[PDB]
């Protein structure tokens, strides 16, 4: 009665707020999801995001290019927010992921009720067993998407352990 | 060696910045953090905020209120990280309260080198451990007291 979903984002943050670039989201069914925000502003972005993130983004013609309410409505849609299953989100760490999705609702207040308030770390999850060696790192390093699978698999790594 | 902190904040959030009102960190040995930025603006807060968050805040002349670079120093001498020590940060339902907390720095590229750069998730480690039974307002400092509470509870 529960569905896990590993998400991952990458924005631009600069101290004051997060602007989101794009989000990858996996349920522990298969299902995938992945957007690229129409809104952020590309000059804004640090020399980082510049080389890192932006190279790897798609096409402008992808329909893979959303705006944030679109995005917002796809999510309620993939997280089955109406439905009788309850949502655990999970990511490396949350924090700024979890706000930059949050943030897709606006406020707190606004915030679907079954939307869980809180993100489970795979990182404090890894140490609590004894920090496993893992697997490398995957070569598309900072495509969300790709991320967000990579976390899935490690979640299935730590838990299908013989403890 | 490694030393927990609990903390907790409150502040005023549009979805867009998150304006720190307070925050009360609680490290394992007993030693205790509180302050009020004298910098968040009392007029953008919503109805919530105004009555339940406001009113429980030191009076005016009060040495609690800080600007906020004062509470980045407070920080970096109660976190003491020109030491050897090393930190780990918990917090309850915390996103919010690590991007917060980071702020006060700026980007989380600016947070001193041995600042952890996630916070640790205590209703994570509750639920891990089977959900044992806790006990028992939105004042920043009582609430990162009762952090440790329950984390000594959890661990116990
Ligand atoms: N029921 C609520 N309505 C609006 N904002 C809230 C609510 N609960 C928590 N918050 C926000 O999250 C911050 C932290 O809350 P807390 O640590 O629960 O005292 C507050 O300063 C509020 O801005
Ligand atoms: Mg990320
Ligand atoms: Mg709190």
């Amino acid at each position: 009665s529960m569905v896990r979903y590993f998400y991952d984002t990458e924005f631009i943050e600069d101290g004051h707020t997060i602007e989101l670039i794009s989000i990858g989201v996996v349920a522990e069914d298969g299902r995938e999801y992945y957007a690229v925000s129409t809104e952020f502003d590309p000059e804004r972005a640090g020399s980082w995001v510049r080389t890192h993130v932006l190279p790897k983004l798609p096409p402008p013609a992808s329909q893979l290019w959303r705006s944030r309410q679109q995005i917002r409505l796809d999510l309620e849609e993939f997280l089955r927010i109406d439905g009788t299953d309850s949502i655990e989100l999970w990511a490396w760490v949350g924090a700024y992921d979890h706000v930059a999705l949050c943030q897709l609702w606006g406020p707190m207040t606004a915030l679907p009720p079954t939307v869980p308030r809180f993100t489970r770390e795979l990182r404090q999850l890894w140490e609590d067993r004894g920090c496993p060696r893992m697997p490398p790192r995957p070569r598309d390093v900072h495509d969300a998407l790709v991320d967000a699978r990579d976390q899935l698999r490690r979640f299935r790594l730590i838990t299908s352990t013989d403890d």
